[PDB]
Parts: structure tokens; C-alpha cells; sequence
């Protein structure tokens, strides 16, 4: 036991969120969190402001983890639903480097989210999106094929993010199953430049999803770019009908 502990007795459950486990929405010291039943030793070394903060845990059976409430769930589910009608380019672009944001941090951690992509982001209050729960899709080559798995990695996986982003939560590779995928990203395959997206922002998908490794960008690169975006690159940006 370290300084993480607390009393089990010093929580209240509330409303049940999901199952898989089981996520619980509540209150401790009479301040609301959420509660991970049944680890995350990870996120103990780890506090950026765009990463979900860990609160405690409870070490003995059965376990609670005890962090930040996030109060409209994945991002992907925030996508598929009412408001991503109304979402725009500078609220996913926004969005994005949030999110490159909290990787640039894990970047110089020299840590490794092994599976990042917009179900494992979290969305609060005025568009806060952060980074969570530390795949053959949103995985890179020499990850899915080697074990490779590096910062350059989430790189490419982020590439992906950018994809589920643009297309308001759609699935990549739409169509294709698995092994299509596989077969077909070896010969050289990469998504096309979705609707209404800026080849601009799919340049830069191209380069989180080069052959290899080294040639991909960083995290500090991709959270500059994405802050810049509509003043260094698009600055001529017009909203379309979706984007
Ligand atoms: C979508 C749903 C599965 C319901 N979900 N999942 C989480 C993650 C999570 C939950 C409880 C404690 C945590 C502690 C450290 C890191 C993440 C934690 C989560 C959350 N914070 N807030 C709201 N919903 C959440």
C-alpha cells in the first residue's frame, strides 16, 4: 500500500455507468469522481491537465480506482451522437490538439499508449477532451505485426484519430475488414482525404502514417500544428456544410 490508498468506506456510488468490470459514477469525501470496480500504476506518475487525473484506489477486493469524472463519456460515442451535427473543423481541430496535447506529455514521459484511439478519450464541460485507459486499425505495422510498439506507434494510431475526427466517429477503412486492411496498408494503402476535410490536415495524416517509424511526427510537432492551424495553414478557412 502507498499514499494512493484510501478508506473504501470514504466513497459513495450513485448511478451505474458501464459494464465489461463495472464503471460507477459517485462521490468521495461527501467531491464527484468516477469508480473503476473489478493496475494503473501508470497514472501515478503520470499528471498533465489533458490526461484524466487518478484520484486514489482502493488496494484489497474487490478494487476500486477512483478518478476525475468526465461527464459525456468516450469521445466516440460524444461524436455518434446529437452533437457532432453541429461540430465544425475548429471544434475537432480544437479537439485534436487537446489530445496531442496530453500525448506530447506521455512523449516526454517515455511512455507508450499502446491503444489510442476515440473511444479511450474522454469528453467534459466546453469541448475538454482527455487522454484515458491506458485495434488492427488504429495500430501501426510494425506494432501489429513486429510488437513494436512505440511513441511512433501512437503517432500513427493518432493519424487514425484524425480520421474518426473529420468523419464525426465513423470507423476507418470503411469497408474492409481486418486482414484487408493488414494486406493492404503492407502494399502501400492509406486512407483517402475524408469529405470536406482540408488536404492539409490529411498531409498530415500521411505523415503519421509513413513506412517508417522515425519519419513521423512528434507529438510537440502535431499539438504546434494543430494550434496554429487555422492562422499558419488555413487561414482561409470556410465552414462547408459538415466541416
Ligand atoms: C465511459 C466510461 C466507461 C463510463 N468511463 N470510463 C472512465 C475512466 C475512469 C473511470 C473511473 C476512474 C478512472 C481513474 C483514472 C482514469 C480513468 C478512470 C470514465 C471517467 N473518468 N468519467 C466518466 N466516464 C468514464
Amino acid at each position: 500500500k502507498d499514499a494512493w490508498e484510501i478508506p473504501r468506506e470514504s466513497l459513495r456510488l450513485e448511478v451505474k455507468l458501464g459494464q465489461g468490470g463495472e464503471v460507477w459514477m459517485g462521490t468521495w469525501n461527501g467531491t464527484r469522481v468516477a469508480i473503476k470496480t473489478l493496475e494503473a500504476q501508470v497514472m501515478k506518475k503520470l499528471r498533465h491537465e489533458k490526461l484524466v487525473q487518478l484520484y486514489a484506489v482502493v488496494s484489497e477486493e474487490p478494487i476500486y480506482i477512483v478518478g476525475e469524472y468526465m461527464s459525456k463519456g468516450s469521445l466516440l460515442d460524444f461524436l455518434k451522437g446529437e452533437m457532432g451535427k453541429y461540430l465544425r473543423l475548429p471544434q475537432l481541430v480544437d479537439m485534436a490538439a487537446q489530445i496531442a496535447s496530453g500525448m506530447a506529455y506521455v512523449e516526454r514521459m517515455n511512455y507508450v499508449h499502446r491503444d489510442l484511439r476515440a473511444a479511450n478519450i474522454l469528453v467534459g464541460e466546453n469541448l475538454v477532451c482527455k487522454v484515458a485507459d491506458f485495434p488492427i486499425k488504429w495500430t501501426a505495422p510494425e506494432a501489429a505485426l513486429y510488437g513494436r510498439f512505440t511513441i511512433k506507434s501512437d503517432v500513427w494510431s493518432f493519424g487514425i484519430l484524425l480520421t474518426e475526427l473529420t468523419t464525426k466517429g465513423r470507423v476507418p477503412y470503411p469497408g474492409m475488414v481486418n486482414r484487408e486492411v493488414l494486406d493492404q496498408v503492407e502494399r502501400g494503402y492509406r486512407m483517402p482525404c475524408p469529405p470536406e476535410c482540408p488536404e492539409s490536415l490529411h498531409d498530415l495524416m500521411c505523415q503519421c502514417w509513413r513506412k517508417d517509424p522515425e519519419e513521423r511526427p512528434t507529438f510537440e510537432y502535431l499539438q504546434a500544428f494543430l494550434e496554429d492551424y487555422f492562422t499558419s495553414t488555413e487561414p482561409q478557412y470556410q465552414p462547408g456544410e459538415n466541416l
